[PDB]
């Protein structure tokens, strides 16, 4: 499925989308994702949207 995250970052903002074979999977990708753009960050998942967010 896609899975979406928003990027709310104090210097990377915006939003990416990636196909994942669940949610767990999709947090990984972000979360990896995140860290090799050196974020650090407080994280949302909603189930509804399928939205992950990572806010600084």
């Amino acid at each position: 499925g896609q899975y979406k995250l928003i990027l709310n970052g104090k210097t990377l903002k915006g939003e990416t989308t990636t196909e994942a074979v669940d949610a767990a999977t999709a947090e990984k990708v972000f979360k990896q994702y995140a860290n090799d753009n050196g974020m650090d960050g407080e994280w949302t998942y909603d189930d509804a949207t399928k939205t992950f967010t990572v806010t600084e």
